[PDB]
């Protein structure tokens, strides 16, 4: 167990520093190493319950059983009295650079996930690089370092929400009493276009100069893994190299599904593209019904576009569908027009992009409904939002041996090693895990630390919270009502909901019934709270606390025994009490 | 023991019906009690563990064992056969309302907690009044039902508090793309009062009309308790009478404090008026430094006001003192001006109140600081906030025997009796507990439900969540930083801490690091959350979820293992790792 654990962390540790928190002899090699600017992990033996045992197994290693010991790259290098030899004759510093590849890590993807990782392994000495790429769209987009979320995912699509949102606040604000005529005042989008880039452009510098300042060498080039340790990398001027790493974390992503479809690829855009384009879209056609679907068409209609989606079958697949509904319900009555149970068939251009005058083209859209009626109708702009996916075949040689699922994403362990013994999987390409940034962010960091610090902790991917930036947001921690009735049974299930009203909306006169909120539980299991549902404004913030005391196995009791903070939203989770089989109404 | 608290619910309960769920006897006399209107608790026998010993403790009143237990105000009634034959010669209604008193509970007070208790009760077939009077203040203002809260509290506060919030979201709407010019924009303070006192209005109407669909008789009177079982009453017209109660529920709250020196009550308000006030305040200056004193000088600076605070010694005294200090920065570079160590000596009136054209008249106030030099400056409004206090000299006969402590609040076991068994106390009146509204909610409805219903859950007073809703917002849950380490010491406290930068502030330029957040930790008990504080953004939804987790005896691993949701203000708490001991700055 514990000798099994400590050949582990020699092994793969780069530099490691066995140490007691009381020893002035551990003290002095520590400040030798930060003199010479040598960065290491360090494991504490007289704050571990098994340090005793750890110091006797270390004797295979080293033959000794004192502190300090330290290794490099699974080799004893010495005591207190060896290591400032070393340093004493100007030999240290080669000592600590002696390695058998190029690299101990080699990250490929600079996303959220990668990035995380890289940065961490980084700090416990492990020599880093990390290879970024961004293939163009097929109408040319391209950007810079930091990945989808920062790019082209969570943080534009917020931003964009967020000037949606003001259009309502403006509505808000004659109520509260403030001069403005919201009639009189219309949206800019290609200011907020250069806002928006602008905040991103400043992120793909900041991680450029954090790369930096961690010693972690940056490559701008596309990496094929063709064995175990080898990345074949091609750069800018299409030069083909290979580099060598020890451990290789794979961290590349996903990008935008097309329809197999005349006229999609040449004519219609995905979300990619949305983000920096340079004129508005117009009367727009949102293809898809998943939540970068939903997201997308509410902030074209609060931006003032005629903005409809064509839905294939329902809204959402995956989450609560009594909440989508909802959700689709209030996107409805604010502007959004649906073409329900549709698909296309093909996109024919009517007018080509006018770059002259900042505008876009137009375009035919025909389809079909489920039951044959057609569907013909035109739009400036059409978005597919059909779905993600990776393309593994290109980073991947298939002859390495990494075993791949039938929807071509990595199958991992719950150590996110792959079936390659030195080579691991983070983020949206780990198959059956949440595809979420901050699950990205900690897979890649505890990963950093087992591999190189001797950490044990493993990433938890149960019950982690979601938050659907519709124009009324849905947050949601835990199953959704229809999988807890299937996993355990209606009889064994109790539902509390009710409706509520933000204090905010009173004075603005805005609706009494729509936002939601509801706790699912398992009778048998102390009313143990299986998932939480939230429809309403500022539903991420609501929703986060709560995920804590979910990971904690709360209760109904424990939610009831909780004083509510007034006047709030999330309050009314602290109070309710009609459930959905006594039949009783949950408006208030 | 059992049978103590069966001698107990039997005693107190007004209606109760001691039942089990498979009994068909059982099931028959609830539908014709259901049918007679006849409104009753019920305690099932088969779902308690000591069901068996509650059989046997009823045969001391009834003199049978059997399931079908009918009493009325401490007496046995019937069994099955005896209840049906009542109901068949139309006896029934007789003998459940026959009593000794006037009313089962009398409530003084309608406010949050008096209410509250008084809707609960009726629901077990307690008859009911609720007794509620608005003294005017010494300019005439006076309100309708619902108490401090509804009227003149957290209601109109946080709406107006919106109003302000909307200026700075008019600022960021032009950043976001929108056409309006923030310059050219102007408050109208009468259009928002004119709002608030209309949705005001509203909330007076709906506990009417609940009342009495709760069949709870409403007096609008002042009461005075006069001996432990009558309450002297006065009438809109002066006339005086007296109503008997079996128990009797003390919830009188607070009035704003004055301080005693010239022309204050003459020529100052407080927040008793400020929220009807038909004249926009002008060139103010606050008097104290609560959260009540920093939240109206903050909105009214974001409404274009002319504001200064009068600040004795500190702000938000009992408040963690770092956050403190916090909220007072962002408010000074933001408007408020501050008066430190000072104190007022007189109010002169230099021009009367124009209430013919709605203008406020002109104010010149006298002062001193600390050191000995000399405030004298003018001001359109003056408003006292130096702390609220009860009146209970008016409510109470000295000769009943309630004790009170040296504030004037009432002396109160863990169960709010008081030291008169039959009387009890809520809200703010109860010595010692926080003085919130979700508090007295609770209080109200738990202690009803333990008279009328046999429950014996007590409220948890520990651990309440609290916001402060200044214009940056300051959410708490648990100690102070300064309580923790004179509590444990310094040696067994950890803080970890983080400022953080709304998603929403980096497009609108705002500020880089002043939104903060910190988690007070004990390391000698596996690092327990102590105390949790975050300064920004809708610090009340951020709060209150993780309440519950913190009810529950969360760690700092409990919230490392939680992923976050991104992009949100709440995700920060899920990742924080810099210590205050370690020394490295917080910033972002
Ligand atoms: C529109 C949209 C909105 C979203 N909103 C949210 C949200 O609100 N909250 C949330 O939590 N998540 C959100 N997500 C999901 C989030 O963006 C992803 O889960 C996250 O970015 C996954 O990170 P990753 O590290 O796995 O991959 P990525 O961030 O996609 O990083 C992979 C990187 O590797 C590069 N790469 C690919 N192949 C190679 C190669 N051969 N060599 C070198 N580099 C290569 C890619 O170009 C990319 O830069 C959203 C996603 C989208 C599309
Ligand atoms: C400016 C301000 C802002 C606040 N903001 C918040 C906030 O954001 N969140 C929060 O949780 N709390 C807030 N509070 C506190 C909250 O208002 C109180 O905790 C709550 O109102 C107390 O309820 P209560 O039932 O104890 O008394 P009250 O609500 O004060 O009700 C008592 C009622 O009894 C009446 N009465 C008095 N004497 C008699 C008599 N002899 N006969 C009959 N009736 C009588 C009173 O006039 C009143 O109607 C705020 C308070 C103030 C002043
Ligand atoms: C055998 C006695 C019948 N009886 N006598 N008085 N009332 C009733 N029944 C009822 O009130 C009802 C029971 C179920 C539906 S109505």
């Amino acid at each position: 167990g514990t000798s099994q654990w400590l050949r582990k962390t020699v092994d793969s540790a780069a530099v490691i520093l066995f140490s007691k928190t009381t020893c002035p002899y551990c003290k002095k090699v520590k400040d030798v190493l930060a003199e010479a600017k040598i960065k290491h992990a360090t494991i504490e033996l007289d704050q571990l319950s098994n340090g005793s045992a750890i110091q006797k197994c270390l004797a295979s290693f080293s033959k000794i059983e004192t502190v300090p010991q330290m290794f490099v790259r699974g080799k004893f290098i010495g005591d207190s009295q060896t290591v400032l030899k070393y340093y004493s004759n100007d030999e240290l510093a080669g000592i600590v650079n002696e390695s058998k590849y190029d690299y101990d890590l080699i990250v490929i993807g600079g996303g959220s996930g990668g990035l995380a990782a890289g940065k961490e392994a980084a700090k416990y000495g492990a020599k880093t690089a990390v290879l970024d790429y961004v293939e163009p769209t097929p109408i040319g987009t391209t950007w810079g370092l930091g990945g989808t979320c920062v790019n082209v995912g969570c943080i534009p699509k917020k931003l964009m929400h967020q000037a949606g949102l003001l259009s309502h606040a403006l509505e808000d604000a004659e109520h509260f009493g403030w001069s403005l005529d919201r009639s009189k005042i219309s949206h800019n989008w290609s200011t907020m276009v250069e806002g928006v880039q602008s905040h991103i452009g400043s992120l793909n510098w900041g991680y450029k100069v954090a790369l930096r300042d961690n010693q972690v060498t940056y490559l701008n080039a596309k990496g094929r893994l063709i064995s175990p340790h080898e990345v074949q990398i091609t750069d800018k001027n299409q030069k083909v190299s290979t580099i060598t790493g020890n451990k290789i974390i794979l961290a590349t992503g996903e990008r935008p599904k097309y329809p197999e479809i005349p006229g999609a690829v040449e004519y219609g855009i995905t979300s990619d593209d949305l983000f920096s384009l340079p004129y508005f879209p117009g009367k727009t056609l949102v293809i898809g019904a998943s939540y970068v679907a939903l997201e997308c068409a509410g902030f074209l209609a609060s931006l003032g576009g005629d903005v409809t989606v064509m839905v294939r079958s329902i809204l959402l697949r995956g989450f609560d569908q009594q909440m989508a509904e909802k959700v689709g319900d209030y996107m409805e009555n604010h502007g959004v027009k649906f073409a329900k149970l549709c698909v296309p068939d093909e996109i024919k251009q009517l007018k080509v992009v006018d770059t002259e005058n900042n505008k876009p083209g137009l375009l035919l859209v025909k389809g079909h409904y489920t039951d044959g009626k057609k569907f013909e109708e035109e739009f400036e702009t059409v978005i597919f939002a059909v779905g993600r996916e990776p393309q593994l075949s290109k980073v991947l040689c298939e002859t390495v041996g990494v075993k791949l699922d039938k929807n071509g994403r990595v199958v991992c362990t719950d150590d996110e090693q792959t079936t390659v013994s030195n080579v691991y999987a983070i983020g949206d390409i780990n198959a059956g895990k949440p595809q979420l940034t901050p699950v990205a962010i900690q897979a890649g960091r505890y990963l950093a630390r087992r591999l190189f610090a001797g950490a044990t902790e493993l990433t938890d991917y149960s019950n982690v919270a979601t938050t659907v930036f519709t124009p009324l947001e849905y947050g949601a921690c835990g199953l959704s009502e229809e999988d807890a009735i299937e996993k355990y049974g209606d009889k064994d299930i109790e539902v509390y909901h009710s409706n509520f009203k933000p204090l905010e909306w009173t004075v603005a006169h805005r609706e009494d019934n729509v936002c939601y909120m509801k706790l699912v539980c398992r009778k048998s299991d102390n009313m143990r709270v299986l998932g939480l549902h939230v429809l309403g404004p500022n539903a991420g913030e609501i929703t986060q606390g709560y995920a804590v005391a979910i990971k904690m196995g709360a209760t109904k009791a424990d939610f009831d025994r909780t004083i509510g903070i007034h006047p709030t939203c999330s309050e009314t989770f602290t109070t309710l009490h009609v459930t959905k089989k006594s039949g009783v109404s949950p408006i208030v």
